[PDB]
């Protein structure tokens, strides 16, 4: 499980991207966020997600949020 913060997020639309210190940024769909509530993130914002690729790339996963 992978830790990093969001760089930034489009909260009418769903997505964003999640920047790390080491690897490239990752991009986020609400659909990925885990939790309570209405599924959306706010820059800064620490999380915990794994990344899953397919056949459209990488994308964030089993995003919770907190730290």
């Amino acid at each position: 499980r992978l830790k990093g913060k969001v760089k930034w997020f489009n909260s009418e639309k769903g997505f964003g991207f999640i920047e790390v210190e080491g690897q490239d940024d990752v991009f986020v769909h609400f659909s990925a966020i885990q939790g309570e509530g209405f599924k959306t993130l706010e820059e800064g914002q620490a999380v915990s997600f794994e990344i899953v690729e397919g056949n459209r790339g990488p994308q964030a996963a089993n995003v919770t949020i907190e730290a």
